[PDB]
């Protein structure tokens, strides 16, 4: 049963949705269940994935990760989310693009998370 | 589906937006689920249609011209705001004021909002 905030795959056609309502039903595509991509189960190298927040002027600065992820077409970040209260902020990228993105945002506590094309879903919090 | 757009199963109520389009079709509960194209529910656009206010270092945004209700069945669920490849969500709850302001630097922004009762709505300025 799908929940507010969750990212779903379809692992046929590629078709990736995060969840705005949740309710009963089970998330299909291509016939078969869409994949909940869970965020830090990858084995993947977390120094490159994890995303580090930054507190800066006004908000925050997020880069994926401690070390820079690669950009590349075949392998790069798609986008990096920030979770404050009931703020969704995101900020999709491109293969030629930093793995970064600043969020100007009033918010104590914050989520970030990030999705890596190859190695799935991150999220790391302050 | 395409990046953006916002899908709802019409039988149990789930709603997403899709992150990265394909080519397959959503579905849920047996059945495709319905795409919320904006602005296509006949209901009232004085209270649907986002209004845009410029504000210094982004946007203030209000649904709509007149205050859309705030109560337990009939509310706006959230207010959006899209800018170049950034897509800012604030959601909402039953009584909050409808509204949402976003810090952003651009020229140029789209602002969506959805009514639990009357779909998706859109303006841009
Ligand atoms: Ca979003
Ligand atoms: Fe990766
Ligand atoms: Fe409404
Ligand atoms: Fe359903
Ligand atoms: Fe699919």
């Amino acid at each position: 049963m799908p929940e507010r905030l969750q990212v779903y795959k379809c692992e046929v056609c590629g078709n990736i949705v995060e969840v705005l309502n949740g309710g009963i039903g089970e998330l299909v595509c291509c016939n078969q269940d869409m994949k909940l991509m869970s965020e830090n189960t990858v084995d993947a190298a977390k120094e490159k994935h994890v995303p580090v927040i930054e507190k800066i002027d006004g908000g925050y600065k997020v880069k994926v990760g401690a070390v820079a992820h690669p950009m590349e077409e075949k392998h790069y970040i798609q986008w990096i989310e920030l979770l404050a209260d009931d703020k969704c902020y995101t900020q999709f990228l491109k293969p030629g693009q930093a793995p970064e993105a600043v969020f100007l945002i009033e918010a104590a506590k914050v989520v970030a998370r990030a999705y890596c094309n190859i190695h799935g879903h991150w999220k790391a919090e302050n």
